[PDB]
């Protein structure tokens, strides 16, 4: 027999992600690089491994949309909500949605995709918001990068340190 896990977390170390569509604001490669770096933030401190899928069903489906986009959490246009992600689980579990009414960038202008993605992926992996103002999982955007200790402690509580 098996009882459900004590916390929402993936039961495997190898996860896949798929970039369903792209934002008008950046090139495909910029977006792909931002997401790759965002995942590396977490794989670097755990035994987690991320492989990108070009199509099909991935553990973490990533998309850009506006207003009502297929869930109970519609976006709100410019500003306000920037993005949201679902904790580990079936179907939409792990999925991360970014508001395409925001101006996404690979620099300090608008909202840096790498930073917001890194925070959202924390959610996709099982982390909720932290109270520590210096944590990546703090619910308010700040532009900067080294994963704060609070986040390291949180993700390792779920998956372990991996090598080192
Ligand atoms: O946190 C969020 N999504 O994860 C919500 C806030 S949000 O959309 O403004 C948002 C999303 C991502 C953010 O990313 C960062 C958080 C901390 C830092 Cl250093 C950098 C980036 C910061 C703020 C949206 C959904 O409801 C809960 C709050
Ligand atoms: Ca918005
Ligand atoms: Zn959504
Ligand atoms: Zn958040």
């Amino acid at each position: 027999y098996n009882v459900f896990p004590r916390t929402l977390k993936w039961s495997k170390m190898n996860l896949t992600y798929r970039i369903v569509n792209y934002t008008p604001d950046m090139t495909h490669s910029e977006v792909e690089k931002a997401f790759k770096k965002a995942f590396k933030v977490w794989s670097d401190v755990t035994p987690l491994n991320f492989t990108r899928l070009h199509d099909g069903i991935a553990d973490i489906m990533i998309s850009f949309g506006i207003k009502e986009h297929g869930d109970f959490y519609p976006f709100d246009g410019p500003s306000g909500l920037l993005a949201h992600a679902f904790p580990p689980g079936p179907n939409y579990g792990g999925d991360a949605h970014f508001d395409d009414d925001e101006t996404w960038t690979s620099s300090s202008k608008g909202y840096n995709l790498f930073l917001v993605a890194a925070h959202e992926f924390g959610h996709s992996l099982g982390l909720d918001h932290s109270k520590d103002p210096g944590a990546l999982m703090f619910p308010i955007y700040t532009y900067t990068f080294m994963l704060p200790d609070d986040d390291v402690q949180g993700i390792q509580s779920l998956y372990g340190p991996g090598d080192e």
